[PDB]
C-alpha cells in the first residue's frame, strides 16, 4: 500500500512513509490537541513541497477564521486560494439527509475540479449536531474512497484514555486511526500521537511526544565520533581523563549539592570561548545575575563571552514547562547558535516532578541529538544524600553519560574537603585515584589522593 | 499575529500572551465556586475602567442587583458604571411565578446601542438546562456574537471534577478558547488553578497555573530574570560572617538544616534583630511557635522582640501550615511583604508547610517565594527541621538544596555521654566559607561558635569517634 | 453582611455567618447533620437574636421535630404556642404555587427573619427541578428572608446536589459529609462556595454531642510566661534548668518499657500534692492497671482520685474517631479544669489514623492545652526497641517545646535505660545521657555514659 508524505517532521518517520493513498485516515482527540492544525498542515505541505492542490471541508469554522489561524504559523492560506493550490469547502449551515449526498457531490466537484489529491473533512462529529452515524460515515468515507484521493477525518473525545471516538462508530469504520492526546502530568499538559492502526502495512505502535510552535508539530520519534582530544578547562583534570575529554563525547558531573559541578561547567563553558569556538549554558538552578557575579568569583568574565558572541546563557525553571517543550526550547537554540559545546546544569533539576520514563526519553534525545552534531555537552546532576550516596544517579541514566566526573564531601579530621573522581572514561584511560581538590578565587585547585585514609566513598574517611 | 485583549487579570495576561483572542468566544467551565462569574465580572471591570470600552453582561440566574452587589465586595461600585453608560447587565432570567434567536437578537441591541467590544454570558448551561439541541444553539450565539466583532466570555458549569470540561461534552469544541477553572482538594485543603486547555490560531502557557480568590480579584501566579550583588550582611552572629567569609550574601537565600532544637529558630532570632539594629524592615512568619512563645524564648537571649516590634521594623505573623492550602500561604507572603515592605524575611519552618503537600506543590511554593524573594532583593533565611536527629543521610527530605545559595548545616553530637552540637557553613555561592564542622553552644546571650572536633572521626553520623 | 448562626466554629468558616437576604443550600449523606443545622440555625437566633423563624417540613411530622430537639435539651413546644418559632407541614397526610403562598403567609403571620427547608428534594423531573428552584430562591430573596434549604446526596465525594442543577442554582452551598476513614467515620463540613465577601476553603472536622454540632475551626494566638512546674522526678527538674514550664508541651519518647507511664504518673502526682487539679488520659493500660503499677512506684491514685484532684480516663485508639476522642479530651478538660494534662499516649493515637489527620488532632489538644495556662505531658513509643533514628515516626517534635528521650542501653550483656533532656524550647537544660534505673520509689536518675562511644545506637563501646 503507497503512502503520501505529510512533510510534519517525526510523523513521516511514525507512519512508515506518511498515509496510505486513496484511504481516509481518522485523527480523533481531546479539545486543543492540534486535529485542526494537523489538517491545515496536512494539505499546507502538498502546495509548498509536492504542487498537488487541497481542499478542506469546514462544518462549523469559517474560511476566514481558518485563513487568520494558519497566519499565526507564517502559512498564507489566502495567497494559496487565489493561486487555485488549495480551496476551502465551507460546509457551516448559514443561519440529515441530501446534507452528505449534497456536500459529497460538492467535495467532488472541487476535488475534481482544483486536481487536488487530498482532503479533510474536520470536524466530521459537529455535523452529526452510531448506527445512523457509523452508517452516514461509510457512505462519505466510501464515496472519499471512490474517487481516490487520500483525507484526514477531524473526531473529537471526551475522556484522555476512555473512548477513542464519540459515539464508538467513528472508528471501526476509518481503515487507519491516529490518537492525538493533551495527557495531565499532574499540574503540566503533554500531547502524544500515536497511531492505533494501519489497514495494509506496519507503522510505529505506542505515543511520541510532540509540540505546536512556530514551525507546527513537532513529532519526535525515538526510534530514528573521533579520537579528537578536548579541554575541560582544568590543567590537573585533562590529565586524569589521559589528555582531555572527547570531541564527540557526553561529560556528567554527579556530587552533593556545593560539591563544585557549576565551577566545572563555568570553565568547560570559558574554554571554548577562549578556543573561538562558541558554547551555550543551560541554567536552570540559578539566574544569569548569579552565574556572571559567582563566575567573576573565579573571574572568567562571562559579559565579555557575550560581546564576543561565543558565550550563550539560557536560564529558565525547571517545571516553566513540560520535558517536550523543554527539549524544543534545547534543539533550537543549538542551530540557531551552531555551538562547539552545550551545558546542561543541572539535569536533576529537569527530573522533578516529571516521570523517570519521561526524563530517561529527554536525555536520550538531548544527549542523542547532541552526539549525532559533533557538540560536546557536560551536564550536571545534584546527588540527594550529600554523603554516604550508593548511587551516582538516582534516575539510573549512567549508561548514556559517555565520561563520570564523581564529587563527593571528605569527612577530613573535623573539616568539609571535597574529592574529584573520574568515575568511567569511554575510549580512553582516567585517573582511578580519589584525588582532593580546594577552590579558590583562580577556581579548581587537584592534589593529593587519600593513600592513607580508608572508608572514603562513605563521606567519612578513616586513617591508618 | 493574532489581536489580543488585556484582561487585567494578576497574571492572565502571562499565561495566553497577551490575554483572549479579539471578537472571538472563550469558554470558562468548572464546578460550583471556581471563580466563573468573578472573571467575567473582573473582565469587564478591567475592560471599561482602563481601555475606556463598553462591556454587556447577559445575567441568566442572579438579578442586575446581585452581580453589583456581589461585586461591591472587591471595591466595585457598577453604580458607578451602570449609571454612567459603560455597563449593562442585560437581563435573561425565568420568570419566578429554545427562543434563542430571541436574546441573540436582544443582545445586539445593547451591544450596538453602546458600541461595545467586550461582553459576557453567565451559565449558558442554564438556557438548555440534548447534546445536539445544546451545540447548534451554543454555535449561532458564537457564530452570531462573531460577525458583531465584540470579544464574548462565556461561563459553563461542571458536574464532576477530572472528567467533561463542560455538561454537555460540545460547548469546548463550539467556542474558540477554552479556560478551565478548577478547585480540586488534596485531602482536606482546597486549590485554584486556572488553565487555557486551547486557543485557536495562537500560543499560551499549557498546564495548571495556581491562583485564589481575594478582596482584589482572581489573582493568578504564572521568568528567571532576577539581580545579584556582592554585597554582603550580618546574619547576626560576628563568627557566623567569619564562617561565610565577611557575613551572608544581600540577595541569597539561606537554608539552616538540623535536628529538633538545634538553633534553627535561634539563629532566626538573630536574623530577625540585626535587620532591626540597622533601621532595615524585617518579616518573621513562625508557622510552629507563637507570637507569645516567641517572643518569651527570644527573651532568654537578650532580645527585645517586643520593643522592635514597637519601633515598626519586626512583623512576627504566626499561623499553622494546616490553616490554608500552599497557594494563599504565598499570597499572605507577598502581601504582607508589599505592606511592610522588609529588606530581611524568614520562614520558620519550610519542614511545617511540607507536612500534607506533595512534593511538586511544596517545591512551587519554595519558588514561588525565594522567586519573589530574590527579585525583590529581600535577603530570605529559610529553617527546615530534619526528620532524623542524628545520621541525617540527605540535606533536606524535601530535596531543595540546589534552590539555595547558603546552607548551614546544624547537628548533635555524642561526645563522651553528652549531646552537644555543630554549627558548620555547608556551601557559599560566590563566596569562599569557612569548611570546618565547629562545636557551639547556646546561653542567655545566643551562639557559641567554639572549635572544630580535629581529634575525632565521623562526626556527620552523630557519633563520633577518637583517633 | 451575614446572619450569626452561633454554631460552635460555623461563623468562623463562614467569616460571619449566613449571607443576609439569600438562601444557603445544605447538602449531605442520610446522616451528616441536615436536620440538625437546620433546627440549630433557628433554635439560636431565637434564644439569642430574638428573630421569628419558619420551619418546612415535608417528610418529618411537626410532633417529630420537637421530640427530637429534646435530645439537645431544646423545649421546641415552648417556642411553637410563644410564637417566636412555627414548623410548616409541607408533608402530603398518608402545587408549588400554594407553597410559597402559604409560606410568604407563615414568614409574615410571626415577623420570621429565618426560614429553613428541609428539604428541597422530596418535592421531586429533569431541568423541572432547576426550574422549580429559582420560583422559590428568587421568592425568598424578594423577602429578604435568610433560607437554609437542603439537599440529599448518595456519594460522598461524588456530585454537589441529587440533581446536579440546584449546584449552580443557588449562590451559598455548604456540604456536610460522613466519610468513612476505613472502618470509622468522620463528620467534615466545609463551604463550597459564596458569592460577595471571603470565608474558609477546604474541609474542617466537626462532631454531633448532646449540645449539637461542634465544628473545630483554625485559630496561634495564646500567652508564655516563665513559670517552672516540677515533673516528679527531683533530678529530672534540675536536668530542664528549674523543672518544665506551666505554658509548655512537654513530650516523652522512647522505646517499650522504658519508663513513659512510669514518668507520667509522677507528673499527676506532684500536681496532686501541691493540691492542683490533673487528668490521665490512659489508651495503652487501664485503670485497675494504673493504680497497681503507681501504688508499686510509691505513689496512690485512689487517695488522688477520692481528694477530687485526679480525673482518670481509660479508652481504646480505635473506640471512636480523633474528631471524638479530641471532643471528651476539650469536654473532660473543662468540666475538671484541671492544672495539668496527660496524653498516654500520641503512638496509640496515630495508629490507623493518616499522618495528616493525626498531627490536626496533635494541634488541636497541644494548641487547646497551650491556650489554658495548663501544662501538657505527651508520651509516644517508638516501632524500634534500639536504633531509631527519628524523635517521633509522625515528625510533631516541632509542636513539642519539650522532650525527654528514654532509651534501652546494650551494656556488657546487660539492658540498661537512659533518660536525656533532648531539647528545651525557651531553657536551659542537661546535654547529658544520664543512665537511670527504675524501682519502689520510682526512677534513680544517676551518672552518665562518659567511658562509652555511640550510645544513641543502642550498642556502645567502652573507651577506657
Ligand atoms: N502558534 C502557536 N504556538 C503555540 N501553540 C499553538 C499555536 N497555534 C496553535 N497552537 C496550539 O495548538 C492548538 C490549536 O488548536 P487546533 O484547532 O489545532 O485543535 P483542535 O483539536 O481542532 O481543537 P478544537 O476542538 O478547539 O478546534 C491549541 O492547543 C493551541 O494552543
Ligand atoms: N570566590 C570563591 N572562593 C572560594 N570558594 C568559592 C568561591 N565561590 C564559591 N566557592 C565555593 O564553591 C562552592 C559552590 O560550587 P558550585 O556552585 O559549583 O556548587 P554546585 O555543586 O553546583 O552546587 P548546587 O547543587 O547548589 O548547584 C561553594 O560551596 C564554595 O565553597
Ligand atoms: N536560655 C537558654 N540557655 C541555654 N540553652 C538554651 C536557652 N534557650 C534555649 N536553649 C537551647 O536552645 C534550643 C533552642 O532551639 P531552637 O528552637 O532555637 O532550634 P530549632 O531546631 O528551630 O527548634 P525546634 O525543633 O523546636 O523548631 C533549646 O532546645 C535548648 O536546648
Ligand atoms: N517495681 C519496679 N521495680 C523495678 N523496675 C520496675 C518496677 N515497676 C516497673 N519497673 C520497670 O518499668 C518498666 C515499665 O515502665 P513503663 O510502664 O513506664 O514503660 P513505657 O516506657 O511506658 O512502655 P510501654 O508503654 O510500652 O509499656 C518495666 O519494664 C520495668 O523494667
Ligand atoms: N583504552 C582504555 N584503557 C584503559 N581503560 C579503559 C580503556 N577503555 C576503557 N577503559 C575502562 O573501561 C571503562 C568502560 O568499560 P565498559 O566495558 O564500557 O564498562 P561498562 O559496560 O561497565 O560501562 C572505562 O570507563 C575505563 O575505566
Ligand atoms: N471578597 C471575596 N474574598 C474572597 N473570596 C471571595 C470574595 N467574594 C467572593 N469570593 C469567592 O468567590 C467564589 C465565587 O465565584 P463565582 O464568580 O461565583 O464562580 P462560580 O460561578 O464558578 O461559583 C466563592 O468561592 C467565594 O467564596
Ligand atoms: N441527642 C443526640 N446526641 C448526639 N448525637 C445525636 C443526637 N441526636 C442525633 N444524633 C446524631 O446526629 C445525627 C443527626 O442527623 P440529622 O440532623 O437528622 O441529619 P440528616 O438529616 O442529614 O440525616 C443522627 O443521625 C445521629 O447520628
Ligand atoms: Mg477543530
Ligand atoms: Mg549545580
Ligand atoms: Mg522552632
Ligand atoms: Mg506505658
Amino acid at each position: 500500500i503507497a503512502k503520501m508524505r505529510t512533510m510534519i517532521e517525526g510523523f513521516d518517520d511514525i507512519s512508515h512513509g506518511g498515509l496510505p493513498i486513496g484511504r481516509s485516515t481518522l485523527v480523533s482527540g481531546t479539545s486543543g490537541t492540534g486535529k485542526t492544525l494537523f489538517s491545515i498542515q496536512f494539505l499546507y505541505n502538498g502546495i509548498i513541497e509536492f504542487d498537488e492542490p487541497g481542499v478542506f471541508v469546514t462544518f462549523e469554522e469559517t474560511p476566514q477564521d481558518i485563513i487568520k489561524n494558519a497566519r499565526s504559523f507564517g502559512w498564507d492560506l489566502a495567497k494559496l486560494v487565489d493561486e487555485g493550490k488549495l480551496f476551502i469547502l465551507d460546509a457551516s449551515p448559514d443561519p440529515g439527509g441530501f446534507d452528505l449526498s449534497a456536500l459529497i457531490e460538492r467535495i467532488n466537484y472541487a476535488i475534481q475540479k482544483y486536481r487536488a489529491r487530498r482532503v479533510s473533512i474536520d470536524s466530521v462529529t459537529s455535523v452529526f449536531q452510531s448506527s445512523v452515524v457509523r452508517r452516514e460515515l461509510f457512505r462519505l468515507v466510501a464515496r472519499l474512497k471512490q474517487i481516490g484521493a487520500t483525507t484526514v477525518m477531524t473526531t473529537e473525545r471526551i475522556e484522555e484514555y476512555g473512548p477513542i471516538a464519540r459515539y464508538g462508530v467513528e472508528e471501526f469504520v476509518s481503515d487507519n486511526v491516529v490518537i492525538l492526546r493533551n495527557v495531565l502530568e499532574g499540574e503540566r499538559r503533554r500531547r502524544t500521537l500515536e497511531i492505533l492502526k494501519l489497514r495494509g502495512t506496519s507503522h510505529m505502535k505506542g505515543e511520541y511526544p510532540f509540540t505546536i510552535t512556530d514551525h507546527g508539530i513537532n513529532i519526535f520519534p525515538l526510534g530514528a565520533s573521533s579520537n579528537v582530544r578536548v579541554s575541560s578547562g582544568v590543567v590537573r583534570l585533562d590529565e586524569m581523563c589521559g589528555g582531555g575529554f572527547f570531541k564527540d563525547s557526553i561529560i556528567l558531573a554527579t556530587g552533593a549539592t556545593g560539591t563544585g559541578k557549576t565551577l566545572l561547567v563555568s570553565r568547560f563553558v570559558e574554554n571554548a570561548c577562549a578556543n573561538k569556538e562558541r558554547a551555550i549554558l543551560f541554567a536552570y538552578e540559578e539566574s544569569r545575575a548569579q552565574l556572571l557575579r559567582n563566575a567573576y568569583s573565579w573571574g572568567m568574565d562571562f559579559e565579555e563571552m557575550e560581546r564576543q558572541n561565543l558565550l550563550k546563557i539560557v536560564c529558565a525553571y525547571p517545571e516553566s514547562a513540560g520535558l517536550e517543550d523543554h527539549l524544543q526550547i534545547i534543539k533550537s537554540e543549538i542551530n540557531d547558535f551552531k555551538p562547539a559545546r552545550i551545558a546542561i546544569d543541572s539535569l536533576s533539576a529537569l527530573a522533578r516532578g516529571v516521570s523517570n520514563n519521561a526524563f530517561r526519553q529527554f536525555v536520550i534525545g538531548v544527549t542523542g541529538y547532541a552526539k549525532q552534531e559533533e557538540i560536546t555537552g557536560l551536564f550536571t546532576n545534584t546527588s540527594d544524600q550529600f554523603m554516604g550516596a550508593h548511587s551516582i544517579t538516582d534516575s539510573h541514566i549512567s549508561t548514556i553519560t559517555d565520561t563520570i566526573i564523581l564529587l563527593q564531601y571528605v569527612e577530613i579530621r573535623g573539616e568539609m574537603s571535597r574529592a574529584i573522581n573520574v568515575f568511567k572514561m569511554r575510549g580512553s584511560w582516567h585517573d582511578k585515584a580519589i584525588r582532593e581538590f580546594m577552590i579558590s578565587d583562580k577556581g579548581p585547585d587537584i592534589k593529593d589522593s587519600f593513600r592513607n585514609f580508608e572508608r572514603i566513598i562513605s563521606g567519612s574517611p578513616t586513617r591508618i
